[PDB]
């Protein structure tokens, strides 16, 4: 029993983190096979970040200007290319610790683990969600860029995020491992404001199922609702609309608990309208939305 | 910026997890050098757990009855001994992945990372605190016993916890790596009720400093207090008494922020008396107490 915000074990990703330095800028790279992936803004000064022309800045860079260090050992750079907002540094040594891996572009509401790194060294691991406004709420200091987000399915690491930017509001923006930003964000130090940070309804419902499984039951009520009725309330509270696809995804938790998805919606509706009244659910005083239905099943069933 | 509940990177501990089976019981062991450490209740049936005589049960066990598997490779057991509530299984192979390590017995209010495992395979990592009643609020299913808690200082793993028991209230009890339970708990399926789960005041204050550093400032007020006045309010709210030692430990955060510890106490006093009024601090609607002052400094400074 018990339900925690749980990250994936980080060892497979620790074995991929390297330091990348270009001139006076040091950040992290991801070493898979004989390629090191890092944010292209490694080539920028803080001054450059105001209005960078990456193609123009990159002309002044040679392979020997990209210093890549794996632990205390230097890697030889034999090629570089820019793909969207990432650089791919070809090195002459395949990472001997390269796990089975994939690059995946996640959807808003999907969760992942972040291995926060500085100078190519892992500092900590924590669980994130892709917000509906395509930001993440991370923990990233200067030097953390190129830290990655990932999921693990048994022995395959799906890399989904690389850290690039902090917005003036202290939320985070980054790319997939093809270097495409999530959402509208750019790697420039400019006016970039995030949209509404809506609540991931399907994840809240998953977490309420988790709560029932783990004996937190006080919020269960005598009511049901419909998707349309629920959605009128979601809209009012800046929750994401619940779709039949979401109801289908919650089917296994519904089955395990015997609580119909629409009955759990009506519990959530009352919690939104009435608040928690100073009560807690799984140790939280707000409705938690960074567990997916898959996360809840995984943690409640003990997948390794 | 941003402040997350962050675990230590788990790779160094992943490389130490093995499966231990005795008869029909499978749980996890920790393989360091040529010793595998596991809960002594591996020798029990569920029936045995009602009133186990461990010395008597152990007489019926030989080295060859302890099946130890590291990945898909069997380890040869050449000795076993019971130390308090752990078994030490001597194997004929030193763990090649043994990190620098120490065994430490932590104090209530200290935090640590847990690597939740099943069948010797890591499932997830999360951050815990030793509660003032010597329980932890973990995430542990059948098969998770022998999962460990740890801190890392650069390259040295300090192991502080091994998982043994779930209480009927769904909180967790375990031992240090010398097999001594934290608190009054025993490895028997009996009436064991936890005491008051008081709030770790010094950790709340650390987290309020973290909040100020990360731009959450609304709760700062025009008031100060004294330790004695603060402690009258702590007592009323089931907070741990704040000592001068705690004030001293908060000195670096006080210095960084320029907020006197006693002024932050007076902010906490008002939050206790007035509540949050539907506001959040670092994304929480309750006062978080599973960050130590050391955790806040580490995360705010980016230690690897
Ligand atoms: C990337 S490569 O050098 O073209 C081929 C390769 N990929 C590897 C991954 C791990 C170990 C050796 C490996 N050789
Ligand atoms: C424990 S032992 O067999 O007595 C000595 C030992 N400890 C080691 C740790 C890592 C690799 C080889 C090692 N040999």
């Amino acid at each position: 029993s018990g339900f925690r915000k749980m990250a994936f074990p980080s060892g497979k990703v620790e074995g991929c983190m390297v330091q990348v330095t270009c001139g006076t800028t040091t950040l992290n790279g991801l070493w898979l096979d004989d390629v090191v992936y890092c944010p292209r803004h490694v080539i920028c000064t803080s001054e450059d970040m105001l209005n960078p022309n990456y193609e123009d800045l990159l002309i002044r860079k040679s392979n020997h200007n990209f210093l890549v260090q794996a632990g205390n050992v230097q890697l030889r750079v034999i090629g570089h290319s820019m793909q969207n907002c990432v650089l791919k540094l070809k090195v002459d040594t395949a990472n001997p610790k390269t796990p089975k891996y994939k690059f995946v572009r996640i959807q808003p509401g999907q969760t992942f683990s972040v291995l926060a790194c500085y100078n190519g060294s892992p500092s900590g691991v924590y669980q994130c969600a892709m917000r509906p406004n395509f930001t993440i709420k991370g923990s990233f200091l200067n030097g953390s860029c190129g830290s990655v987000g990932f999921n693990i399915d048994y022995d395959c690491v799906s890399f989904c995020y690389m850290h690039h930017m902090e917005l003036p509001t202290g939320v985070h923006a980054g790319t997939d491992l093809e270097g495409n930003f999530y959402g509208p964000f750019v790697d420039r130090q400019t006016a970039q404001a995030a949209g509404t940070d809506t609540t991931i309804t399907v994840n809240v419902l998953a977490w309420l199922y988790a709560a029932v499984i783990n004996g937190d039951r006080w919020f269960l009520n005598r009511f049901t609702t419909t998707l349309n009725d629920f959605n009128l309330v979601a809209m009012k509270y800046n929750y994401e609309p619940l779709t039949q696809d979401h109801v289908d995804i919650l089917g296994p938790l519904s089955a395990q608990t015997g609580i119909a998805v629409l009955d759990m919606c009506a519990s959530l509706k009352e919690l939104l309208q009435n608040g928690m009244n100073g009560r807690t659910i799984l140790g939280s005083a707000l409705l938690e939305d960074e567990f997916t239905p898959f996360d809840v099943v995984r943690q409640c069933s003990g997948v390794t």
